């Protein structure tokens, strides 16, 4: 009648509330008169078409949502959308009925509500205990029809407005958490805490509690530390099932929620569970796919917390023995900053002869020695060309001064003096044209490292010590060099691409276990014929003995100075090759060899070398003839020598 | 009013529809008619009640909504909540409905529909061209009212929910991206990519580029995936130079509607506009800039498209950070092995040589032989595959494995490790190295160790003696003569060069992957297990040994504290250089066979090849008789179980002695 659409008109102009709720209020209360039923109430069915909802019965907001799988008797209603009462009735429906209800059951008018748009039973309207003359009419559903046929509508898009609101909310809140586990890689345990923390309000559990499968075992730690068996009790079984678990009641214990973590492929790396619900009976079958979406960011947030672990605590125990290896060498930011203050210097202001094979490097101030280096490969562009951080390279440079020893001869200023030379050779013989910069620049590394941590060596022979080993001690030398390049901030090979940075501790290894005498001599009949065969650019193998070579040359380049300064080292080269070691457990007439030892050193090994190097770069004459020249004032010194 | 009450509940009956658009079209068809207006349309109100959309015009559904600021003089409605006619408008603001409406306005009907719960103007309705007899009534704004009071409701309802349907996939967005990034902090390289394709499909830009700030210039590395073998070009722009330089610099966003019209902006590309924002870290440190360039279905960058980039830009600052700073360890550690792989001559135990080792049977000891274990066992009698079980068996007898719970698949490839790890020489094999550390390991039993020294150093002791002569070579040298050199200069000293050696070899071994046997120690224990192997190996230099010796006498004169650490180091060094030389107690045609590798190692090769036997007796004899015996006589002078040992020495240096004759 007209008179129904008085009702409804006034209806409709009530139903002004944002509140799904507040107008399923509304629309039952008015349902409750028009039907003379005692209660009325109106289960949502889900999304996905398979479970029902209610939060509202009678006047009474529901203060926590009550759902239920989508039966078959009230299941049915669903698909054939035709309207039942009680005495259709499962004991199911009937009790998980008059239970979310709370009484007698007598009557009841399940009238569906289809949309007209979807078109579907979007809603089961219910309609209990009819007052009085318990009778349900063919007419008291239609009351009921024709209010949704134009309460519906809003009904429904007010409820799933506040649907996309919830939803929209735990992606903020998600976005949060995200950002806040990912902000404690750092800490698997600060880290395994905010999971926790997290874990807790997401979900709104009284307390959480996380496992990390260590093996055949699960350990949440969660302050002491808990193993237990990895397939044992709750935890157990949801770690071993890679699959969550829901308790409504776990038999102040109540519920629990427990769920996996899993890696990049699904295999569980640890396991949480939420126990007791704060205002409520257990965790909402939400509460579960939310759980899933941060058991996501916890999976990926721990596993890549625990390997950064890994790696941190190894290195550690890398440099723990690589300290070993210093004598814990000093570099101090003082030091280092104030040999770099701003002025690398340039090698022109060192000296006018400063690039000059009549140069004597160990004519220099021994603190003015380390700049010197800097200016030496700044002028040969291997700061720039290869990008050196200073700080670093004058870390380098500090380290590996404070890593040579004292003996006579074997000492810092032996290695700048030798580094000097190879620096010589690149101006001189404009080294450029014969090697690749990378090889130059190893070359010279190697002349600053060959003789590192050395202490000294001593019928016998100077290529013992100016010379050979068993490549023992060469070998050391190298390794020393590498515990520096291994000591933070010193490395100066930083940037090279692996390739470079291998190939770079390769020519390293080579060049200095080529500063083993006993090594020339085996090479010595290759570099012969690559002098004799020109010495080809292309040739791999002919840039090897042409490192070989130049190392050599810069090693005993002490052979081409002057008389006098040559006389002058050969003290230290004597006055080392002659003393100590557990002899001590227990020369005069016998540096009266000192001639003889040295005569036949040059004409037997020193010589043979400028030979070769003036026999490939004839810029190199003049140290040979140097070296054949201070051959003959040690020739005159041994004739006064006895016969 | 029964009869428009008819309409009305007629027009809701209509109203179920899901799309707050086709809800509008019958609101609107239905006073399109009601009013005898030639067209209608709602304006809505901005949620920052700023600005008003309309997204239908009369019975077409446009497909671009359009808007506008809520100006002025359609800005009083909203204010005054007092409804309006072209009379009451600007020529400026008629000229905008016409031209937003494509029509001549004569007439316009503006009445304010405000919410009857917030009770704020949520939407203009609007009424144009009076059909006819332009006139527009006090009472065709009534019909209007009356139709929203009903309407309204569900109208701001089914709107309202596809604004959240949309935000929340904006959020779901966000979500994926974020966990696309933080699933990449390995190589700074593809999550670097991400940073781009992501961005790029966030904002809709036609291209993106990413820049890391290296100190002073911004870095960009080129990719896709052409190989980084030798790494692959990289670009430097000054940090502060150009849009990137200034934002870096800035660390504020920066928005271009046209890039011409910039200061700061030619081979086929002709760019439009540019999004550029900061990425900063944890303090808010610029560490990086991109930017994204061209909009795609649009003119610019949706002042939407800033607050989005600024989100995300978040998820990249988180991320960048953590995945460089895993670069830079990763790096040292690459750095490490390359380097430690070399001190190693490219050693590998095989994953089936250990399992074959290892094939879950350690064996005990006593299933080795009877007595293994006593003072007169020949460590050199048994067989050289059989040698690695007998280690694994006796640090299982001395209670190490499970003591210290070691992993055995780590433990057998140690053992495996340090065995490839000697060389060939005659004296100085793997062999000697066994026997050495058997010594260590009857010792323990016989003397029972475990009541003078701390189960560490019985282990470090041990472990010690496996390594000692690691990657040694055959030592010998010129000869002062043959007859003018002291064995103590072999089986001894060097200038500690090479125990050193030995030391740092057996590090490269633990430094090695699955072999670090002392993974659990406390950084406590493992600190101390390196010092302890450092100390002792460095032990085996005879010529510290002399130089201890006086030391190693007032202990033994002076009892032993157990309490003093300085007691346990030197009783450490002298169970090391007991075990050392430990083959002058065994029978004397176990040390006849011995000194015969000693000896031969002991005279020969070297850089003479670059570059007497009569002695063997008085070079041994006044060996036992200076070195030796003065150990096993401090042996016996400590532990008394131990004088079986002297007088094994003391007897075999009397064959000797007789050999000499
Ligand atoms: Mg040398
Ligand atoms: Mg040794
Ligand atoms: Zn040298
Ligand atoms: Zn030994």
């Amino acid at each position: 009648y007209t008179d129904r659409d008085r009702k409804i008109l006034q209806l409709c102009g009530e139903l002004y509330d944002l509140d799904a709720s507040s107008l399923q209020l509304k629309v039952l209360q008015y349902l409750q008169q028009e039907t003379r039923a005692s209660r009325c109430c109106l289960l949502l069915v889900s999304e996905d078409n398979l479970q029902l909802s209610c939060k509202v019965i009678g006047d009474k907001v529901l203060g926590e949502e009550v759902s239920f799988p989508l039966t078959g008797c009230l299941g049915q209603v669903v698909e054939d959308k035709k309207s039942i009462q009680l005495k259709d009735l499962t004991s199911e429906d009937v009790q998980q009925l008059q239970s979310m209800l709370g009484c007698e059951l007598q009557a009841m008018l399940c009238v569906p509500v289809i949309s007209r748009a979807t078109d579907q039973v979007v809603a089961l309207a219910c309609a209990f205990n009819k007052l009085e003359g318990d009778l349900f009419t063919d007419e008291d559903e239609h009351v009921i029809q024709h209010c949704f046929h134009y309460t519906s509508t809003v009904l429904t898009s007010t409820l799933a407005f506040q649907k996309e609101q919830k939803l929209k909310c735990e992606c903020q809140a998600l976005l949060q958490v995200a950002k806040n586990l990912f902000t404690h890689l750092d800490d698997v345990s600060v880290l395994l805490q905010e999971i926790i923390t997290e874990a807790r309000n997401l979900s709104n559990a009284e307390i959480c509690s996380v496992f990390l499968l260590d093996q055949n075992e699960l350990v949440a730690k969660v302050s002491y530390e808990i193993r237990i068996p990895a397939d044992q009790g709750i935890a157990g079984h949801v770690a071993t099932t890679g699959q969550i678990l829901n308790i409504p009641d776990a038999y102040r214990t109540r519920n629990i929620l427990c769920f996996p973590i899993k890696n990049e492929n699904q295999e569980v790396i640890g396991v949480a569970e939420l126990v007791n619900k704060i205002n409520g009976p257990w965790f909402s079958k939400f509460d579960e796919d939310l759980a899933t979406a941060f058991s996501i960011y916890c999976g990926i947030s721990i596993a890549h917390s625990l390997l950064y672990k890994k790696v941190n605590e190894a290195q550690y125990r890398s440099h723990l023995a690589n300290e070993m290896m210093m004598y814990h060498m000093k570099v101090s930011d003082d030091e280092y900053t104030k040999l770099l203050h701003d002025g690398i210097q340039p090698v022109a202001a060192i000296d006018s002869n400063f690039a000059s094979f009549t140069y004597t490097p160990r004519s220099l101030p021994e603190d003015d020695t380390s700049m010197a280096i800097l200016s030496m490969l700044q002028d040969m562009n291997f700061i720039n060309n290869y990008k050196i951080d200073c700080p670093t390279l004058a870390r380098f440079c500090l380290m590996v001064k404070k890593g040579y020893r004292d003996p006579p001869y074997h000492n810092w200023m032996h290695a700048f003096s030798v580094s000097h030379f190879c620096y010589l050779l690149y101006k001189n013989l404009e080294l450029t044209n014969y090697l690749e910069d990378i090889e130059i620049f190893a070359l010279f590394i190697s002349c600053m490292c060959h003789d590192l941590d050395h202490r000294g060596t001593n019928k016998s022979v100077l290529a013992a010590l100016y010379s050979s080993e068993g490549s023992v001690m060469e070998r050391h030398h190298f390794a020393q060099a590498i515990a520096i390049l291994n000591t933070h901030g010193c490395n100066i090979f930083d940037h090279f691409s692996r390739k470079d940075y291998q190939r770079m501790l390769d020519l390293m290894r080579d060049i200095i276990l080529a500063t083993d005498l006993a090594h020339h001599l085996r090479i010595f009949k290759d570099l012969q014929k690559m002098a004799e065969v020109g010495y080809d650019r292309n040739n791999k193998q002919h840039h090897r003995l042409l490192l070989c070579l130049l190392m050599t040359s810069c090693d005993l380049s002490d052979q081409t100075k002057g008389w006098k300064t040559t006389r002058k080292i050969a003290e230290l080269i004597y006055k080392e090759f002659f003393s100590q070691g557990d002899l001590e457990k227990a020369m005069d007439r016998e540096k009266a060899y000192i001639p003889e030892l040295q005569i036949s050193f040059m004409e037997h090994i020193a010589m043979p070398i400028y030979k070769l190097l003036q026999d490939l770069f004839p810029k190199a004459a003049e140290l040979y003839e140097r070296v054949a020249s201070n051959r003959e004032h040690w020739t005159k010194v041994s004739h006064l020598v006895p016969r």
